[PDB]
């Protein structure tokens, strides 16, 4: 049993680590072995601050799945090597909505008082919490730690095909390739959803703050996520847009959104600046297909990758323990 | 006179400021175009720790003349701006050796003493001189920011080739792929010559230290550059190796070299780490082809390209502005 995932962000690394879990007990050899082009820090994920919350429906139970999963290991010594902690903060908006499904996963969940509406003149409702956050960068390096304990292989190649690697030899692929899934089977339903950042030096900075906007639309209007060393800034989201590229407009929405939402931002040292492609596609893939060969996709986690991907990998996981109870 | 640039590194930012820098003033428009596929931080050039030092005819000084200009500009306002500082320290020797031709380009330029000699007890040789660093990342964002305020527009853009881009209307093709030049025309000469290097905390250290024996080569004994905000670990170089992916054993490799250079890195904590390829070349092709079309070839900059840029790029405006004459 040879398996090749093919993908090395958070979705692909996750599933290399959940089925090495486990699986490597139960056969006989479990030969994994990790192919992208991009490894940390060059993937979407090391651009991700990585908050936790999903978009405002077993998709809920995956992210549950992972609230509970990172949450059991927030106040442990590998937390900080993860880049995972604890972070309150606001969400903002202009009018009344519901509360969200996961109203009772995230920790403290409420309302806003008026004075705490008093301070951002420009919104009318909105919630408070306590969450969480897996910084990419760090987790992409500790799954990379775990993975080579493991004995698990990596490589650097671009794959072209699902029958490239069929006939190199694998008797089982994961393929986990974001938002680039359509260059090996076609995906009309796959888009990237271009984001940018900016890192700025800001460490009074204690609370998120997202704000929403139903014209704006989705991750497009001003966000301020605190980092580990940086804080986070953000708010952009345009649909079908290709350009790895940092770009002028989107600079300056974001920093004049940024700092209208806090002005105390105008003095924050820019210390770096990013752009990434969510993998946006109605919903998940997250299933099999036989090609002689076994395939287990898990894409299209869109803006939510980091906050989904443990339920997934766990999924993904019976997936393939499926395949061997038909073997 | 429509012109486009291949490459986002140093060397085609460069050769695109510094031609738009001489010749807007008499084309009546000039129109420049950057096409790469990679840029900040993932190009080659972000990988460079950016100390200025030439191997031990033309490229001698293009490398003083890139070291001059630097020098002339280290006392300026735009030097923090730029990533730019004054840096002494060593180079470290099995045997005697001649003194290298850069001799009177930096300053201060010295043999070791015995007691200095005696702090690195595996090595009978050496210098000290003062030298400059440019760092890689920040020189392209400032880069970036004279090219856009400049009016020169970039793209993201792997190009396929040298024909595509005369079909759309360009007058002048400058091309700036470094270890990729190869794919837009077959050169046998230039090569891949993989390093890794380890970004660690170790802000006591104000020296960098080259060591060098010629039974591991060229760039393949431990370094350790100090940088703005954290130390360059090195001595890796792979000829041929084209795996973008950090390894452990080169990991360890630098690890123990450098904390065996230096022992007092054994406490310094590990920031990052990066693998980029060197454009090795017997030597830098600079000249100009005519495909029609025009094209000026900057590429093969080895491992020295930030300690040669402005020379090189000086060159290219040259045969640049003796195109404009012919027309
Ligand atoms: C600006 C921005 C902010 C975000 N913030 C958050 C957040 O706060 N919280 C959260 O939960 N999510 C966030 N996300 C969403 C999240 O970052 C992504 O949804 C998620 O990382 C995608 O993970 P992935 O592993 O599927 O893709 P990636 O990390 O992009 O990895 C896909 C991998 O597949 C490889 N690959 C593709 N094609 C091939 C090929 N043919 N051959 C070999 N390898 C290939 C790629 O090299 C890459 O390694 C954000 C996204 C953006 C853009
Ligand atoms: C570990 C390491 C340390 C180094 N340290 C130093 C140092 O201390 N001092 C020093 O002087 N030098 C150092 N160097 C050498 C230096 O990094 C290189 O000489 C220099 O970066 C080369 O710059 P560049 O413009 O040639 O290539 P790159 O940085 O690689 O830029 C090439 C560009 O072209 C693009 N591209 C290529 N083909 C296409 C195409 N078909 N279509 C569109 N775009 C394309 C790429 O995406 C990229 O943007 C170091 C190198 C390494 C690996
Ligand atoms: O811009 C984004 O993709 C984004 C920001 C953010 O905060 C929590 C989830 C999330 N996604
Ligand atoms: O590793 C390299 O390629 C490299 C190290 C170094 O120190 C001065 C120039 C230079 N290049």
């Amino acid at each position: 049993m040879r398996v090749v995932v093919i993908g090395a962000g958070v979705i692909g690394l996750s599933t290399a680590l959940c089925i090495h879990e486990r699986y490597h007990s139960v056969l006989q050899p479990l030969d994994i072995k990790v192919y992208a082009d991009r490894f940390t820090p060059l993937t979407t994920t090391d651009v991700a601050a990585g908050l936790w919350q999903p978009y405002l429906p077993q998709e809920a139970d995956w992210s549950q799945q992972t609230f509970d999963y990172l949450l059991s290991h927030v106040h442990s010594p590998n937390a900080e090597n993860l880049g995972l902690f604890l972070i309150s903060g606001y969400n903002l908006f202009h009018e009344a909505i519901p509360d969200p499904s996961w109203k009772d996963t995230v920790l403290g969940f409420r309302k806003l008082t008026p004075r705490e509406l008093d301070m951002f003149p420009d919104y009318g409702y909105g919630w408070f919490h306590t969450s969480l956050i897996l910084e990419g960068k760090n987790y992409l390096q500790w799954l990379t730690e775990r993975l080579t304990e493991r004995g698990v292989k990596f490589f650097q190649r671009k794959v072209e095909s699902f029958e490239e690697v069929a006939r190199e030899g694998a008797d089982v692929i994961v393929n986990c390739t974001g938002v680039w899934a359509g260059a090996l089977q076609r995906d009309p339903l796959l888009q990237p959803g271009r984001g940018q950042i900016m890192k700025v030096d800001a460490p009074w900075m204690k609370h998120f703050i997202l704000t929403h906007d139903p014209e704006r639309g989705i991750y497009n209007s001003p966000y301020i996520i605190p980092g580990t060393q940086t804080v986070t800034l953000g708010g952009i989201f345009q649909l079908g847009n290709w350009s790895e590229l940092n770009n002028i407009q989107d600079h300056n929405t974001i920093w004049e959104g940024c700092c209208r939402l806090e002005p105390t931002l105008k003095n924050a040292r820019i210390i770096g600046e990013r752009t990434g492609f969510r993998p946006v596609r109605p919903q998940i893939r997250l299933e099999r297909e036989q090609l002689n060969t076994e395939v287990i996709h898990n894409y299209g986690h869109g803006g939510y990758g980091l906050t989904i991907h443990w339920g997934c990998a766990l999924e993904a996981a019976k997936l393939f323990g499926r395949i061997l109870e038909e073997k």
